[PDB]
């Protein structure tokens, strides 16, 4: 039966049995310690709603919302097989009630169990879009087919830290020398170097470096850290934990190969894996061998705990907050700064933190602050009690929120010290509870393991352990998408090599045909829209763009023949962008939705799909009936203020709808200015923002990233809401309505979007505390809401003083 990891093998891009790159066992050992969760949770999770996964939420219906919703009656068309009956019900009734199993027309999606319709997802969908609500009447999927495959104590020790650097061997290439940290977080508890000697191929120092910690001191997650520089300038960098997986101290003879620089605050610098290039690369030769508080003084407490993530802590503050621990103890929000007051280099006082940890009655009791919990699973705590304080909190989220911060969550788990983490076990759990939390991860844990060689062995055994419990059908379907993304991306390479296009649309056109008749299947599962499942090409629609990277426009029809549209699945396939960096914008635009929505705002952003597969290389979700601002704008002209506006005239049938358009444009125009400025992406080219037929506005293209401006407020958008140069209409007066409240309602999730973006630039963007302190301005910290009120309209004005001077100036460069 090995037959099933070869399986296993190929449905995660990496082998996990191989030990080729390994100098102990941590990895085996997390294999062999994932076993328990995973069996405790497939053990009892309901068989029937694992089956049916119902996609639903505890949020409270928004306003928005309601005032769509016919006095207390919401309608509901059931079919059976040429049936299509209409019931009426309340928004409180549940799947049990309004049954006079209910599946959603055209989608693997379930409205089933104690739930109100109002608060299943696809229900809001429809109400939102202005859709009405089709079922069929289906039969349960049997459980049956989720069936998963039958399965000298350290502190009596006062001598001081020495390591042996024997030397540095490169087989190809003035002076260098080793760098030797301790390190505890992105904290250096104690530095030694060697002499400079000559760069040669092969370099000896032969040396003990001696550091003046003790060994009873090294605090558990601690790092030797080596790092060679000539001259200075980093070169190379490695990592060892000095304390192992079993709680053991770090010994003997290491020969360790070393990652490069060039290609600073990067995730890649903390982790613990060597360069598996074991031909070309670097490699060093290393041997171990071993009252109270009164009133001013709480204010400048208070006022130390109030301030955002990124404000530093003084060597003052720091000794304020530790004197003071318990006090400080009573505040959740103090949490991250008392932490960063710990001096973990030193035994005793990391003992004093662990008695502090045991009266987390305050914390425990805490409502649930995800921005805050964030913060401790960054790069700066290392201490895996700490750490686990932060997973325990994400326990009480409910399925629908941890969707919402998913990526991020899988992205941190690079600042884990240790494979086998408290946070790698909760997404582990969650996955294997709800088939749509699964799915996800099994894309976001592989977009990793495809790409980075620094991480790929962590995230590949996390990945294993998950699909050795998710059941056979997932993994039948994983293995479907899988293969048709492999002959669509060499489809995509291919094609890019053959470089408008004349006998490329032949070439294309030949391949898909010869792929649909010979490899495709029946059908497949969209990676980033796992309710739908698409069929059979539609050749005749696909198409290569008249571009530089030449992505794929790719259509399909929908598998499922209950589906009562007519419209395809457009797919478009891209190499060229490194398309991490959209994912982790979009995943954040949605985050900004959902803080908008507990204000009962909506800004109909439209983030769509996007999953990165390899190196530079991924999928994006095809936006039906949209085109670009630039083509608009080629149209009419061959810039001009107006021809934006009668654009949209000549889309909507009545007027009715165009003025529909025109305030789904205010407020979508509302929603990008607000969340590109925020991120710093505003500046963009025009031929990167996007219009559908009914208004709504989209930035696209953000895996990009002279005079500047803060967003696009051009003067053909300005036209649609009725302003000439210096004017002032209804549409336009509202327009700055709503990004103020936009603006006010991210300021109040400051600390998260914070976390959130200094996570983004960390994981995702190869970067300096100059570049993660763009967001502390841009949400202007410390400033009253008028002030910040000021700001932005400021910021709208700016725009306005500038029409089409940076849009030219980019038409002059691009
Ligand atoms: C720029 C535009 N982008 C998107 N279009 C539709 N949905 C999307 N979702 C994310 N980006 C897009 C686009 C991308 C293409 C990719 C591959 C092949 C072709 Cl032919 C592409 N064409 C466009 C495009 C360009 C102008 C107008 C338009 F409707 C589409």
């Amino acid at each position: 039966s090995q037959a099933f990891q070869r399986q296993l093998t190929a449905l995660i891009g990496y082998d996990v049995t191989d030990v080729s790159n390994v100098h102990d066992d941590e990895l085996e050992f997390t294999r062999r310690g994932l076993v328990t969760p995973r069996m405790a949770e497939v053990a009892s999770r309901d068989p029937k709603l694992y089956a049916m996964h119902p996609w639903v939420t505890s949020k409270p219906l928004p306003e928005y919302l309601w005032k769509k919703i016919a006095n207390n009656c919401i309608f509901i068309v059931i079919h059976r097989s040429t049936t299509s009956q209409t019931i009426k019900v309340s928004p409180d009734d549940t799947p049990g009630a309004i049954l006079q199993v209910l599946r959603v027309c055209g989608r693997d999606e379930y409205l089933v169990g104690e739930t109100p319709i109002k608060n299943f997802q696809w229900v809001r969908h429809c109400l939102k879009n202005g859709e009405e609500i089709h079922v069929v009447l289906d039969t349960p999927p049997d459980p049956a087919l989720d069936e998963v495959r039958k399965e000298v104590s350290l502190w009596d020790c006062d001598r001081k830290f020495r390591v042996k650097i024997r030397g540095i061997d490169i087989p190809v290439l003035l002076t260098v020398f080793v760098e030797a940290n301790i390190q505890h977080g992105q904290q250096v508890l104690c530095q030694r170097r060697t002499s400079p000697k000559p760069f040669t191929e092969e370099v000896l120092w032969n040396v003990w470096l001696e550091f003046s910690i003790k060994i009873k001191d090294l605090p558990k997650g601690a790092l030797l850290n080596l790092q060679i520089y000539c001259g200075v300038q980093l070169l190379y960098y490695v990592n060892l934990l000095l304390i192992d997986h079993r709680f053991l101290l770090r010994r003997g003879e290491y020969v360790l190969h070393m990652w490069q620089i060039s290609g600073s605050f990067n995730a890649d610098k903390l982790t613990s894996a060597t360069n598996p290039d074991k031909e070309n690369s670097m490699s060093i030769s290393i041997l171990l061998d071993n009252a109270e508080m009164p009133n001013q003084l709480r204010k400048q407490l208070e006022a130390i705990i109030a301030t955002d993530p990124l404000n530093p802590l003084t060597a003052e503050d720091k000794e304020l907050l530790w004197h003071f621990r318990y006090e400080s103890l009573k505040h959740p929000k103090a949490y991250p700064k008392l932490f960063s007051s710990v001096k973990w280099g030193q035994q005793e006082i990391v003992a004093k933190t662990y008695q502090l940890l045991a009266r987390r009655e305050v914390w425990d009791q805490s409502a649930l602050d995800v921005g805050l919990t964030m913060q401790l699973l960054d790069c700066n705590f290392s201490d895996e009690n700490v750490r686990a304080i932060a997973v325990q909190k994400l326990e009480s989220l409910e399925d629908d929120d941890v969707l919402h911060y998913l990526l991020q969550l899988v992205q941190a788990v690079k600042f884990e010290p240790y494979h086998d983490s408290a946070l790698a076990r909760f997404l582990l759990k969650r996955g294997l509870r709800n088939k749509r939390i699964g799915h996800f991860l099994f894309w976001f844990l592989r977009s990793e393991i495809a790409q980075s060689r620094h991480y790929q062995q962590r995230f590949a055994v996390i990945l294993e352990a998950y699909l050795r419990g998710c059941g056979t059908a997932m993994l039948h379907d994983f293995t479907q998408q899988v293969q048709v993304i492999e002959m669509l991306q060499k489809v995509t390479l291919d094609i890019k090599s053959l470089s408008v296009s004349s006998q490329v649309i032949s070439q294309l056109k030949q391949k898909l045909e010869n792929l649909q008749n010979s490899q495709l299947p029946e059908s497949f599962r969209v990676p980033y829209d796992p309710g739908l499942k698409a069929g059979a090409l539609a050749i005749e629609k696909c198409k290569v763009m008249a571009s530089k990277k030449k992505p794929l426009w790719l259509e399909f029809k929908c598998a499922d023949p209950t589906a009562l549209s007519n419209e395809t699945i457009g797919i478009i396939f891209k190499h060229g962008d490194d398309l991490r960096q959209d994912m982790l914008i979009l995943q954040i635009l949605r985050i900004m939705e959902s803080i908008w929505e507990t204000e009962s705002l909506d800004l109909c952003l439209l983030p769509y799909g996007c999953i990165s597969t390899g190196d530079k290389i991924g999928m994006i979700e095809i936006v039906k009936d949209a085109t670009t601002i630039a083509k608009i704008q080629q149209s009419t002209v061959g810039f001009k203020d107006e021809v934006l506006n009668h654009w949209l005239k000549e889309k909507s049938p009545t007027e009715e709808k165009f003025q529909a358009a025109v305030e789904r444009f205010v407020y979508s125009c509302a929603g990008y200015c607000v969340a590109t400025f925020v991120l710093g992406i505003g500046d963009r080219h025009n031929d990167n923002i996007m219009i559908t037929e009914t208004g709504n506005l989209f930035h696209i293209d953000f895996g990009h990233i002279k005079e500047r401006v803060p967003f696009v407020l051009t003067p053909d958008f300005l036209f649609v809401m009725g302003t000439s140069g210096k004017k002032t209409s209804p549409h336009f007066q509202k327009f700055q309505d709503i990004c103020v409240k936009a603006y006010l309602a991210l300021r109040h999730h400051t600390n998260l979007l914070i976390i959130l973006f200094s996570m983004m630039l960390m994981t995702g963007m190869p970067t300096s505390k100059e570049d993660i302190e763009y967001i502390r301005d841009a949400l202007t910290v410390g400033k009253n809401e008028e002030d910040a009120k000021k700001y932005f309209l400021d910021q709208i004005e700016v725009c306005r003083d500038k029409g089409w001077t940076v849009q030219f100036n980019w038409f002059l460069h691009l």
